[PDB]
């Protein structure tokens, strides 16, 4: 009935207009909204004191957070606004001292805090009735990144605040945030070691370092060696801003707490696994900085490999941090170096709109650039769980949608259902919002062959970046890459990166705002994935 | 045209079954095996297929003045009619012994007063009554069926449609003792016209009382009607629950991979009723709970639940698999059985089993049983299967409960056992119990969540529907019935010899406390 | 890996469904079948004139076959259909005369042939285009079994056909088939001798007699003495319908033509030998006839003892018939009378189904009957080849399967393999079809202790009964029990039979359709057999 299909479509619209009309009538009566509609449909189917949530140990002692490169883009646009959100969420100790350390003088600290920091503070009414109070916890310090007497001067500014601490324990804990280019990480850590470690009477030292952590096996190991005489792996926190705690729980708990999910989490049942990181934005005039890095070092060797490890690891001995990281390392050691045959690159050109100019139209990009802005590749995990299972990492700038997800596709059951069924999927999406769902086939209510695909959903708290800083403050290093883990990761990628810098794989042009090169989607279809 | 293929993969099915049974070179065995084979008032929306409205259909309900016919079968055909699942010009004949002078009064008094008075349906009663005639006859007189034939053949030629002849559905709403006689009488006296039409026969329980008495009845009927024609109906099995069982498992890798001993800790199939048996001792006392619902009804659900993967969804493949799995079940023993018999309710409103003039004093008949079955094959060895059925207990509940092995590491007490529930009564539900994260901390912060897995014809109606459509999937086959009786007959005899005796339980309680102890001692855990 | 075992089972099914799908696709293309599937799998792993096959001597002279008791169940259901199969197979001379001799008048011979004979003719299209032609070779004759003038009348009917013979030699050969109760065998053979021997000008006389041949030593010897003044042992053929030529070749040739098999065919290497005859049917309302016989006289003293002789005999001087029978006799003389200690009896009760009513529920069975319907027993052959080797005969009605086999179990090699090996077996099965196979242990492809049990197979032609009649027509008496052989056989069994009729061993009840009494399988385990 092609006549009835057309009449059903119109009837579904008019039936949706009928529902909405009722919901309209009642909303005109009561007149309170987004909440009210919710209940009526199911039926006949802020500026309050920060409630502190910090633990007893955290309020027991002075805390100082030192943000180096405090006037830099990362610090002012990302670190400081995160600290504010933690402040508002009640996740910093009440008396916390925040020091912005920069190389550049400032005549007016107060103007610096308003005009350079508070501008990037979330303006959400629930916050921004607390901005002024947070600014009172922030101080500016001006010094060099290589000069010990500066770090002593700094140490004496910090001691002054530690010693005024109006609570039980003595000394103070110090979190050093290195929002800096890697080239000065060694001199700062040393400066810190020589001049500004916590008082002997007590307190810990932790250091967060930002990417990049090398550019290949050799440069990465060097930077590790350069840091390790000053900070061991309990103190050093290499941050990947994108790794959300919520996603990490979705990966770990759904699987390891449930027999249904742990039993199918293997080669006997999974057809392909894809980890996807997509952005609509381009390199945004930072093309020249990106041109030295590329999409592979930018997000794949660090962020996606960290998601891969958690996804593919064997069951840890406990849910303790270092047991989880032991498994990440174990699984990565089973992965072969990626081959150029198993990689498809792209470089974006102007969007249809012009709103994203082409990569090579950025004047800071040098003529002849073969820098990949898109890459899909397959990794092989050789162990009993995973041998022969395709793992595809895919990352892209200037593509069709902003999107971060894990897609596991299970093998089809050809008999008995055949075309009346379809590969099951588990999807863990982090962006553009959280969802985790399985797609299975079920009966339709009213012949056995009559089936339906149905999504079963399985699922202001801190955002990804905020949860990581908080974790650093509590001493939880689960979601930070460990020195051994880093090296192994670099060994998976370094030969491919070398073959790319040697010119043996060229990026395929693609219009900004499309899915990327056509060859990439074909590559995915040729390595285990089946559509609809 | 098509009967080549129906033969071809009819052949592949035999090769299929042979290879899985010997477990060989797969190739060399296939070759070998081939060589050696030489208030709204909803109006009626027609949901019927092309084939069903292309030929006359007649439905003859034998025993039409019996309580079964008048209170269940006619009302159910009425509900199908309203649901638009009978062809427009369907012919229904009510066949009985008693002479009826006033046939239209009969339809009012005997039949229509049992049709649902529900507001949506009320309007169609009189219109459905048009499609029904009475017929007066015996169940063995050859001339009574010649006459029936002629009454039937009139209506078949008054049908204006593409196909000649008429399909005939014979509904034996009769005591089992007359089935053979009626079936022979149909065979010689009223088969469909050779020009065209199928014949199908629906028979009602009991299907014997043991292996011997059940095999006797199959042997009496098998000269007149084969397994494609004969439908042994189980009132209680519904289309919707069978689909939840087969589809949710077999369509899906995630469920198919855990449907086995390595992942499942125990399986319970439960049939609970609040009602008792008052004034039904004539039927019930010689039958008891095991024969009444467990040997027939619960065992079909078991077989569907436990069967190996069928090659296709064709009726007889599924039914081949039911048989294969039932044949791996050991006869139930007296040690794997707890029996009950209900006494008067605590509040005294409800009489006990024995308090009934239709029940002989000192009766031993169970109104309640829990039993453990063992399926000895690769998929199921060691897994406890518990069947539970009880009359006059605390609630009306029919469900399958599958409990999966716990993952003790690494979540420990922050997890428990996954479960899958398929529920049919008092309302349909299907869901899994899993543990997910709660946001706000430690990995060990978790929650138990129930994931839901997504006027219609009822259970009985959906089986009549399937009989009309020629789909025998949900009907116990002859061989299947034999194997089921062999599971239960030695126990049933051990019971009639009083090796095992029923424990009393007040009506309205859960049943004998020993039953819940049995279940916990057979692998179930209730946290 | 209990997880992988479950995943392997499912993978083997889905892999078998994949194979079958391909075989399905190709069969939908060509569309010719049972033959086509055969080749495709290995790959990328009738009404025509009777072709006469009769020898020159057989067509040289008239043949007449006289079936006495021609309207009896044996004749009409078994003898006549066999003759038809021989006819179709081209193994009767073209001009053969078949005479049905019965005691009972018949108004219409033609109706007799259609309604009483042809009904039991195989309806296989390849045959039944020849039925009418065969009926033209059959005549009915009505006479007494004791009256000489009847046999003269018969002789003159036969001469009429012999004398019309349109080929070289004169007279005619006469095969007399006595499908009769034994009580009239003497009077018929005498009647034959006095009245209907072949013409002097030429032709042989042969007589097939049906069982029983006595019921003990004494009655059997008497019947032998009663027959021997009329027919010597070159003319008298005592038929055992079950002894197939194919099985006899399997026993004789596999062993005596091969050094590998002859070398192990002895006490040094064989642990136990079992000869099994199993039926699913009951006594089938003939319970009263069976009640006078029992399973021991019915099938064990005749049929199984004949299989035993061929199995256990020393190498014959030649493969000539009388040399083979000389050895059968030799070996049977080494066998001790069976003892009641070495026998377990059974009597079947109703099947679970009712489809086989109990033995004692047959109204022709007299109350109190102790007639065995099942028996297992051990025989001891005392000679250099066999001393100490258990030989178990087992026969059963109303058991679990229809099955006839020889099972030889060889001693285990405990060292060095131990549990990684298992007793070798040679199996010669006749029913429900022919197979001969040895079970040995071999390596598995991919440690020395890793072993597999493997069956090596070593292996419309006439059926068993047909081959025997044909043999009678050719003068081959190999597979017929000889007078001396019979007597020796009876002496092995007569004391046991006497101890049974004297009530010193009672049958154990067993449900029809089970394996038989539990004590019997234990008896087999206590006399040399080891399972799996
Ligand atoms: O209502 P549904 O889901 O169609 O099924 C009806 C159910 O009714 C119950 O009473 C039966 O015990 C079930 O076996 C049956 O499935």
């Amino acid at each position: 009935s092609e006549e009835q299909s057309h009449a059903d479509q119109d009837a579904y619209v008019a039936d949706v207009d009928g529902i909405l009309d009722v919901l309209r009538a009642q909303v005109l009566e009561r007149k309170p909204i987004f909440q009210f509609i919710s209940k009526s449909a199911l039926s006949l189917q802020s500026c309050d004191r920060i409630n502190c949530k910090v633990k007893d140990e955290q309020k027991s002692r002075a805390l100082t957070i030192i943000v180096f490169g405090a006037s830099g883009d990362l610090a002012k646009k990302k670190t400081f606004p995160a600290l504010f959100d933690l402040y508002c969420g009640g996740l910093l100790p009440p008396e916390v001292n925040i020091i912005g350390y920069a190389r550049t003088k400032v005549d007016d600290v107060e103007k610096w805090k308003h005009e350079t920091l508070m501008k990037y503070f979330s303006n959400l009414s629930e916050r921004g009735c607390h901005a002024e109070d947070f600014l009172k916890h922030i101080s500016y310090f001006c010094g060099a990144y290589d000069s010990v007497d500066d770090f002593k001067r700094l140490d004496a500014v910090i001691r002054e605040k530690e010693n005024a601490f109006k609570g039980p324990e003595k000394g103070g804990n110090r979190l050093f945030y290195l929002a800096l280019p890697p080239s000065v990480f060694a001199s700062v850590c040393e400066s810190i070691h020589k001049g500004a470690m916590p008082q002997e009477v007590g307190g810990w030292v932790r250091v967060i370092i930002e990417k990049p952590f090398g550019r290949d096996t050799k440069s990465s190991a060097e930077l590790s060696q350069a840091l390790e005489p000053f900070f061991d792996e309990s103190q050093l926190y290499r941050i990947d801003h994108y790794l959300g705690k919520e996603m990490v729980q979705n990966i770990i708990t759904t699987r390891f707490a449930n027999r249904i999910f742990s039993a199918v989490w293997n080669a006997s049942n999974i057809a392909c696994v894809q980890i996807t990181f997509k952005e609509t934005i381009g390199t945004e005039g930072r093309g020249g900085y990106f041109d030295s890095i590329g999409i592979i070092r930018d997000v794949m060797q660090n962020h996606l490999t960290q998601i891969l490890a958690l996804l593919a690891m064997e069951k840890p001995r406990s849910l303790d941090a270092e047991c989880i990281r032991d498994e990440k390392v174990s699984v990565l050691k089973c992965i072969e170096p990626i081959t150029k045959e198993n990689c498809v690159l792209g470089q974006y050109t102007a969007s249809a709109d012009g709103s994203i100019p082409g990569y090579l139209e950025d004047v800071t990009v040098p003529e002849g650039s073969t820098c990949p802005t898109f890459a899909v590749m397959r990794l092989n995990i050789n162990n009993d769980r995973w041998a022969g299972v395709p793992f595809i990492l895919k990352a892209g700038k200037a593509v069709e949608q902003k999107y971060v997800a894990i897609r596991i596709q299970f093998r089809d059951e050809v008999h008995p259902y055949g075309e009346a069924t379809q590969r099951n999927e588990l999807v863990i999406r982090a962006q553009p919002s959280e969802a985790m769902y399985v797609k299975i086939t079920t009966k339709v209510p009213g012949d056995l062959r009559q089936t339906h695909q149905t999504e079963l959903d399985l699922t202001r708290l801190p955002d990804a970046y905020e949860s990581l800083i908080n974790d650093a403050l509590l001493g939880n290093s689960t979601n930070f890459v460990r020195k051994d883990e880093l090296d192994v990761a670099w060994r998976i990628f370094t030969p491919l990166l070398h073959q790319i810098d040697s010119g043996e794989i060229k990026p395929i042009p693609y219009q900004a705002g499309t899915r990327g090169p056509k060859e990439a989607d074909e590559f995915i279809a040729n390595n285990g994935f089946k559509h609809q």
